């Protein structure tokens, strides 16, 4: 059992105020069909429009939440929102767009979905609260069949054109009008008492409902969210790489290294209390201190209480020597820390909208993050950028332009003239530290840091 199968049943119970009379029992098979689509007995890669909730999860970065109210069905206009935001009136004949019949309306959806989608998925999985409408309204700028290539690539096909009766991924489908073999899922089968609001409200504040279709798409979406990444956890499940993910976990690995070797060399800390993944190992394995470890998995709901990580009684005395929060992310920071907190509001292809002012970062696994709080590094101050190294000065083994600049912490610095070894290492360190910080990555420290105290480690 890989896929749904088109005979599983559906609770049609949503879906009867658009769709009065609809049959008590119904299947994928027969809502198929009575949403106009024939799949003809197609064993072609595409089984079934719908996806099952652990496909869906492992397709997170496809999903674009999907609804549409009657803005008046045959002979009224409808109103078509997407998690997007976009709002696209359909004449039958928070953005906002005036009434457009269905022959244009579609080119927009292509245009939306291949701009919002490319850099992240081979597909998209629209996130429904199925009352009806949306299903019905599928028939006018979907199409199906078997799966197909992308016409100017290898990549799985998208989206078809009728004027030229071509495919294409979302990559290339510029000017192409209908959305071909999409997927879907329906939040509701999942079980659930009440409305989208109240069941959206109990965990999230900030997605209002501005009474519009795209308020219902994102609810929907954040929902969705909810249920398979905040209240249900799941670490075994992998993502493909689809942009920097190796360069920026190995420049948090560097940084990390640098960062604390460079707190212990400075203030000499007679314990380091490493706070956060039960799997760390030591960032600085040659380090005198006495190096002690507590276990916390990454909070994917609120951020963790410190009164609970650190109370109810271990070193105990979280109070001496240094904390290290690696991505251990917790209310409020003590005093005596070093810390990477990750910054949901960066905008990237790695970090989709979550819930609740959360985020999802998907970068191997998906890891919801509790909304980025200012407040949370009251008692430290912003970690500055430096470069420090105690290796010997010689190049062995790119060209060179002399580097000047008063962060290069190394013997060659202090003696006055930066050596090339140190100054390509200097180089690489800063071009990792920015694509660290790029991804969204935010670093902090005890407000006692002070890189002066690095310069006499060179005797
Ligand atoms: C120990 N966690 S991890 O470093 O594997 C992933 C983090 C990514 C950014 C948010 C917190 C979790
Ligand atoms: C050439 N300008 S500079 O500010 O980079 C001089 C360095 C001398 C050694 C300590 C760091 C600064
Ligand atoms: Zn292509
Ligand atoms: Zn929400
Ligand atoms: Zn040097």
């Amino acid at each position: 059992p890989t896929h749904l199968s088109v005979d599983t049943k559906f609770k049609t119970e949503g879906l009867c105020v658009d769709i009065p009379g609809i049959p008590k029992d119904m299947t994928y098979r027969r809502l198929i069909s009575m949403m106009g689509f024939k799949m003809n007995y197609q064993v072609n890669g595409y089984p079934n429009m719908f996806i099952t909730r652990e496909e869906a999860i492992r397709h997170v970065r496809a999903w674009i939440g999907f609804d549409v109210e009657g803005c008046h069905g045959t002979n009224l206009p409808l109103q078509l929102g997407f998690s997007t935001g976009v709002n696209l009136v359909a004449v039958p004949t928070p953005l906002m767009y005036k009434g457009l019949p269905w022959n244009v309306v579609r080119i927009k959806i292509v245009q939306m979905l291949s701009d919002t989608l490319k850099n992240l998925s081979d597909r998209v999985v629209f996130v429904l609260w199925a009352h009806g409408f949306e299903l019905t309204s599928m028939k006018y700028f979907v199409k199906i069949g078997p799966e197909r290539t992308c016409c100017l690539c290898d990549r799985r096909a998208t989206c078809f054109s009728t004027a030229s009766d071509t495919y294409a991924c979302w990559h290339h489908s510029i000017g192409f009008d209908y959305v071909y073999n999409p997927f879907m899922i329906d939040v509701q089968q999942w079980g659930f008492t009440g409305n989208l609001q109240s069941n959206h409200d109990l965990y999230c504040q900030v997605h209002g409902n501005a009474h519009v279709a795209s308020c219902d798409a994102i609810m929907t979406r954040c929902l969705a969210v909810h249920e398979c990444f905040v209240k249900r956890v799941d670490w075994t499940i992998e993502y493909p790489i689809i942009g920097d993910e190796l360069k920026i976990n190995a420049a948090c690995r560097k940084v990390q290294h640098m960062v604390v070797k460079a707190a212990l060399l400075a203030d000499k800390f007679p314990v380091l209390h490493d706070i956060g993944n039960p799997k760390a190992i030591k960032c600085v394995p040659q380090a005198d201190v006495e190096w002690k470890f507590y276990d916390a998995q990454p909070c994917s709901d609120k951020a963790y209480k410190i009164e609970e990580l650190f109370y109810s009684y271990h070193s105990d005395k979280f109070t001496d020597g240094v904390c290290l929060f690696w991505n251990c992310n917790v209310d409020r920071y003590p005093a005596n820390s070093i810390v990477c907190r990750f910054d949901t509001r960066v905008l990237s292809n790695l970090n989709l909208p979550g819930c609740d002012g959360g985020s999802l970062y998907v970068n191997k696994h998906a890891f919801h993050t509790p909304a980025f709080d200012k407040s949370a590094f009251v008692n430290l101050k912003q970690l500055p950028f430096f470069y420090y190294s105690d290796s010997p000065c010689e190049s062995h083994g790119i060209d060179y332009v002399p580097l000047k600049s008063a962060t290069c912490i190394t013997r060659c610095n202090l003696g006055g003239a930066v050596c090339r070894h140190h100054a390509n290492e200097y180089r690489l360190y800063l071009d990792a530290y920015n694509m660290m910080i790029s991804a969204g990555f935010s670093l902090w420290v005890y407000k006692q840091f002070d890189t002066y105290n690095l310069w006499n480690t060179f005797t």
